[PDB]
C-alpha cells in the first residue's frame, strides 16, 4: 500500500519541505573553510527547533547523535558532525536534513564545494545533480519508478561514475520512510506506475569511482571502498495530475518547481 496524501496532507508536506529547504539556503554562509562540522550540526539544530519550531528527524533516529549528517569526500552518506572535523579548500561536503513539521517530514540534501573547488568534486556534484534533475523531469502519472532508476544509472555510468545500491530514495509523509523504495538503478524487481498524490524522495549516491562502500567502526559513517569521491542531492517531491512539485525546491535550483506534461 502506497499512501495517496490529500490536499492538505501535501500543503502540511509543502511547509515542511520549505523548512528543509530553508536550513540549507541558512546554513550556506557558514559552509567556509576552518568550520567545523560539529559547529555546523549546532547552526542548524538550534534553527531547527528555536527558529522553525520544529524537529529534526534524524536525532536519535536508530540511535544516531546528531541532528543533520554531513558527509565529506570520500564519505557517502551519514556523516557524524564533529567538533575536531574542519572543513578545507576543495573539499565536496553533502549535509542532509530531514525535519518533521505538523506531523509531516521533509527531507532533503545538496553538495557545497568549500573554498576553492576542484575539478573532479565539481564535476561529480554537477554530474550527481543533473541525474536528480533528470529523473524529476520524468516523474508524472503512469510512469514506472523502474525506468527512472534505469535512466540516472544509464546517465551516471556513461560519465563514468558508480551509483550506490544499498541506499535508495523511499515514500515520505507522517513517517520518515515509507513505501515505495526508489532504486536510482534498473531492477527486474521494481513495479510501481506512479498515481497523483504520491510522495517520496529522489536522492542518488554517486561515486567517482567503484560502486562498492564500506561502513566503518563507529557503525555510522559509510564511505567509498575505495576510497574515491562520492556525492549525493535530495529532494522530496508530489505527484501532480500532470507531472510533479518539488517540495524542497532552493533559490539555487535551477529546475521549477512545477513539472508540467501532456
Ligand atoms: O533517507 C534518509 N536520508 O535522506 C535516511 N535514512 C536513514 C538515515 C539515517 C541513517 C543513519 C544515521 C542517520 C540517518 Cl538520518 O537517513
Ligand atoms: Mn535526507
Ligand atoms: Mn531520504
Amino acid at each position: 500500500a502506497i499512501s495517496i496524501k490529500t490536499p492538505e496532507d501535501i500543503e502540511k508536506m509543502r511547509v515542511a519541505g520549505r523548512l528543509a529547504a530553508e536550513v540549507l539556503e541558512m546554513i550556506e554562509p557558514y559552509v567556509k573553510p576552518g568550520v567545523s562540522t560539529g559547529e555546523l550540526d549546532r547552526i542548524c539544530n538550534d534553527y531547527i527547533v528555536n527558529e522553525q519550531h520544529a524537529v529534526s528527524a534524524c536525532l536519535g533516529y536508530h540511535g544516531y547523535p546528531k541532528s543533520v549528517c554531513i558527509s565529506i569526500n570520500e564519505v557517502v552518506c551519514h556523516g557524524i558532525p564533529d567538533d575536531a572535523k574542519l572543513l578545507k579548500d576543495g573539499d565536496i561536503v553533502n549535509i542532509d536534513v530531514t525535519v518533521i513539521k505538523d506531523g509531516f517530514h521533509g527531507d532533503t540534501s545538496k553538495m557545497f564545494i568549500v573554498g576553492k573547488p576542484t575539478i573532479m568534486g565539481e564535476r561529480l556534484c554537477r554530474i550527481t545533480q543533473e541525474s536528480l534533475y533528470l529523473a524529476l523531469r520524468m516523474v508524472k502519472p503512469g510512469i514506472n519508478l523502474r525506468e527512472i532508476g534505469a535512466a540516472i544509472q544509464k546517465f551516471v555510468e556513461a560519465e563514468g561514475f558508480s551509483v550506490v545500491r544499498e541506499y535508495c530514495g523511499h515514500g515520505i509523509g507522517q513517517g520518515f520512510h515509507e513505501e515505495p523504495q526508489v532504486l536510482h538503478y534498473d531492477s527486474r524487481e521494481t513495479n510501481v506506475v506512479l498515481k497523483p498524490g504520491m510522495t517520496f524522495t529522489i536522492e542518488p549516491m554517486v561515486n567517482a569511482g567503484k560502486k562498492e562502500i564500506r561502513t566503518m567502526k563507529d557503525g555510522w559513517t559509510v564511505k567509498t571502498k575505495d576510497r574515491s569521491l562520492s556525492a549525493q542531492y535530495e529532494h522530496t517531491i508530489v505527484v501532480t495530475d500532470n507531472g510533479c512539485e518539488i517540495l524542497t525546491l532552493r533559490k539555487d535550483d535551477t529546475i521549477p518547481a512545477i513539472i508540467s506534461h501532456d
